[PDB]
């Protein structure tokens, strides 16, 4: 990057950029020393990009990043966990500060994933659930301990697992399972000590709490996760990064677009944990259960046409649908079906299963392509092709596309970096980044962008 950054900014994304892109002899180390000057929480986002740069890139870059992580690994234990896991997952084809530091955690995770790997023999989901709880009952024996769910945005200890409420999501061999976990918040996980056991919609929080020994605690907080033992979440993690970025961007420029990136934890190349969305539901399931048109569902659940509940509902619907049309466009998300889109109790829609994105396309699939489509049933919810909020939809898409163009470097950066030494389908040659850049359309005028958006909408409906 041409040295010549002397014309100062200076920004964390851009610093990463100078670290990745720069061929100058002195700058890699410089940035390496400038990372310390940054808000730790800001740096922790690009973490998977640092290690993948650490792993697959030059010794200059390696030795450049190297001191920062050690500074932090000493500083934060969860950070260390992350560094380890990601060091294991992202290299293919290429009582703390003691060695027992992470052992309880390692064994916790190992347990959960083993449990998940044991379900294969049992064909049908119900059997799997029963066996699951039967095996899952055993952890509270060893609990509490020094253990935490990195998913949580707070330091904590896992003191209990309400085993009875565990469920299994599907009948496959690699089929995931959802669990609920009772934890108690600390101020600092490193300083604070381990509490002591007590052996005796989402209101599940309640009915668990009142049914829990540690329930009475003011610290007490419930968490939930999805343990996928046979699945590779690295791609999906990339999706998480991108989504989070676009969220930040759209927040900055004050565009109403609503998307909810859900957290991702990559434990291994075949393993990982996801943080579930609450109160949202499959939208296929709505069609099945309700036996109602999506609109009619909106009219059943929230109010009627003039009811503020309805208006808010479909407004959030529109904004959401828009944000995700844009996301799906840029990121070239595929494999969209009702199974992949949820609907929250507030009336948003939430996409999942990001496994197929960018250059990654599903097999089979003769002559039908699996992509975001605006169903008639959707428009019916919004309005109609001529409808008061449809123009709002399109306008929103336009605005978001603009702001995206503005911040494009930040978004492309993540991907471009994570392309290094990857075995993943999403990366195909230099095609991926190219097509992405061209997907931002920096050469277009907002009128041509309005046109484009007209083409995108028209192209969705068919
Ligand atoms: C198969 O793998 C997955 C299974 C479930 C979810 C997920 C999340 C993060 N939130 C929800 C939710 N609220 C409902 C359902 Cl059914 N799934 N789900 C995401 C997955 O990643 C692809």
């Amino acid at each position: 990057l041409l040295r010549l950054f002397e014309s100062k900014l200076f920004d964390i994304s851009m610093a990463i950029s100078y670290l990745y892109n720069s061929k100058e002899p002195g700058v890699q180390a410089y940035i390496g020393n400038r990372l310390f000057c940054f808000r730790n929480e800001d740096v922790d986002f690009y973490l998977p990009q640092l290690l993948n740069m650490y792993i697959h890139m030059d010794e200059d870059v390696g030795d450049a990043i190297k001191p920062y992580i050690v500074h932090r690994c000493r500083q934060s234990i969860n950070f260390s966990l992350q560094c380890a896991l990601l060091l294991g997952a992202y290299s293919s084809d290429m009582s703390f500060s003691s060695p027992v530091r992470l052992a309880p955690e390692r064994e916790f995770i190992k347990s959960l994933m083993a449990i998940g790997k044991r379900l294969a023999t049992l064909p049908t989901k119900e059997q799997k659930t029963q066996r699951l709880i039967s095996e899952l009952s055993l952890l509270n024996h060893k609990l509490p301990a020094r253990v935490w769910l990195p998913t949580a945005g707070f330091d904590h200890h896992v003191v209990r697992v309400p085993h009875t409420q565990a469920v299994v999501l599907n009948s496959k061999d690699k089929a995931p399972y959802l669990i609920y976990v009772e934890v108690l918040e600390c101020e600092n996980f490193d300083t604070t000590s381990v509490p002591a056991r007590i052996p005796e919609w989402q209101e599940k929080v309640r009915r668990i709490r009142e049914g829990s020994p540690y329930g009475h605690l003011p610290n007490w907080r419930l968490l939930s996760v999805i343990v996928k033992c046979g699945d590779d979440l690295r791609q999906e993690l990339l999706a998480f990064q991108v989504l989070k970025q676009l969220q930040s961007i759209w927040e900055q420029e004050r565009v109403p677009l609503w998307i909810k990136p859900y957290k991702i934890l990559v434990i291994s190349a075949d393993s990982g944990m996801i943080e579930p969305v609450v109160n949202a539901v499959s939208i296929h399931q709505v069609k099945k259960q309700s036996q109602l048109s999506l609109l009619d569902y909106f009219l059943q659940e929230h109010g009627s046409y003039t009811t503020e509940a309805f208006l808010s509902a479909q407004r959030n619907f529109v904004q959401s649908c828009a944000g995700y049309c844009l996301v799906c466009y840029l990121l070239q998300v595929k494999d969209r079906h009702n199974g992949n889109i949820l609907l929250d109790a507030e009336g948003h829609i939430i996409h999942i299963d990001f496994g197929f994105i960018l250059s990654s396309s599903p097999r089979n699939l003769g002559f039908e392509t699996s992509a975001f489509k605006l169903t008639t049933e959707f428009v019916d919810v919004m309005g109609g092709l001529d409808g008061d909020m449809f123009n709002y939809y399109k306008m929103l898409m336009l605005q978001g596309l603009i702001a995206a163009r503005k911040h494009m470097d930040k978004v492309v950066q993540i991907v471009e970096i994570m392309q290094q030494g990857s075995q993943l389908p999403c990366f195909h040659g230099s095609s991926t980044i190219r097509n992405l850049k061209e997907r931002f359309h920096m050469s277009m005028t907002e009128e041509q962008l309005q046109l484009l958006v007209e083409q995108m909408v028209d192209g969705s409906m068919r």
